[PDB]
């Protein structure tokens, strides 16, 4: 009898749940952390997959210039078998030597280091000193990387990449709950996620 | 008996055909008007798929450094039944609730809204409020997207951009006409073309 | 009986054939020189390939700003019958007539054009004048681009680029050899190498 209710629910509902249809958008977004306590994002929205390597330069507030970590929000309908991020030397290379250099290190953070803050959010906190670089990857959860598919994957994935500074970590957090993202506070509190709850933190 | 007429037709046949070879370059150019009566344009060169997001930031002049809109002209073998533009928010995004974004919108601008400026180019007139970002797909028209194929597509596409700016629109419209890409003028009339013409117009 | 020299005899052999591995690095530089004597470096690390354009802002040292030429220096397990570059015009157009322009032009710069500096590394200088821009292409030698695995080699291809500034080619030398990558010195000689040697230049 209460269809408002149940209409308000499955509203709810396609919320949590359009981000799983093949075309929905991936959001991950980069949180750096100053000394001065300052932030600065790199939030990018895309459908398919995501390539990211963040340079030295990039990561300077602009070496108490230079994070002394970041916040990797992972955020979407993303493939968490393969979901990484790894802190590289100032070349973007994960062993000194290139010629022993590879894609990926044999020490990627990946699996149960990202913590969940959600069914459609992870996040994970990496320290960083002065000479690292920053590499994310992330794709959508399987199979459009399959055959004919493949194409239009490759052609329709548009990375639309923000930066964005914030004087505080208040500003931080509040954009994060009305960004839907998953956050994690100075304290270790997982503060937002993209979870829609029909009556919020009601519990 | 007029080989030196038909020799001058074959050159003119053969300008216009040119494009349509597997490994033709294609011209995509977004033209943003500016309240000063400046213009920027953002002249992108490919040969086989551009993906395209502008950010606020980029579209600004360098709010009255905001453009009121873009001309977007495509040209080349494009394949016009994907060919794509849509004005999305700051975030890139085409709902404001990423979770119920997409890769594109329920009403990208496609179809007969590019205006046709000869056959090998469209042009359209995209408005810009302050909050806008812009987003645009070219394709080459088929498959070099199916199977082996795609590998050299891939490997060989490499979008070369440039950023121009005119102080008026009448170095606009003589850079369009020398450069041979469609553009359309503030009276909303073609003003320069793709299409190679023995005699000019003539008629 | 002398395990030891066996043993770094292993370990040159390692450095030398760990490139070769799937999954391993290569790393193509632009080395630009300025009539100043200055050098700019465009140092990108991939594992897969690598699509470049450098546009002419880029290329200023930041008109003797314009660099004179460039040393390009590949290195890795390189497609060497598919590795090229050339010089296009300012619009990265192969022809000035877009219409008759291609993603390569007849010319391309390949072959035995490349220097060879070691088994790991070629070598080409390119002379630019002041309305030229760089193209390069380089791939992994095979088959990685082949059905299935194509997705993975998409995903997984993260450039990343570096620019650095040299004052002298003092620097630039030295800097080639600590990164074992080839680079030619002002009076063609082969300065560095990727080649690791047991004895260093003994003979």
């Amino acid at each position: 009898r209460d269809v408002r209710r149940e209409q308000q629910e499955i509203i709810t509902r396609q919320i949590n749940t359009a981000p799983y249809v093949q075309d929905a958008m991936m959001r991950v977004v980069v949180f750096a952390q100053y000394p001065s306590g300052r932030y600065k994002a790199f939030d990018y929205v895309f459908p398919d997959y995501l390539k990211v390597f963040l340079n030295w330069r990039e990561l300077l507030e602009d070496d108490t210039r230079y994070p002394m970590g970041v916040i990797v929000s992972f955020n979407g309908n993303i493939d968490w078998t393969r979901a990484r991020v790894e802190a590289t030397n100032m070349h973007g290379l994960n062993n000194t030597d290139w010629r022993e250099a590879r894609a990926w290190g044999p020490h990627v953070i990946c699996g149960n280091q990202l913590r969940k803050a959600g069914h459609l959010s992870r996040a994970v906190y990496v320290p960083l000193d002065e000479h690292n670089t920053v590499k994310v990857l992330a794709t959508a959860r399987q199979n459009r990387f399959n055959g004919p598919q493949l194409a239009q994957t490759l052609t329709n994935n548009i990375v639309c990449p923000n930066v964005i500074e914030f004087n505080t970590e208040s500003d931080v957090i509040d954009y994060a709950k009305m960004a839907h993202i998953a956050y994690i506070d100075q304290a270790g509190l997982i503060v937002a996620s993209s979870d829609a709850y029909i009556s919020g933190d009601s519990q």
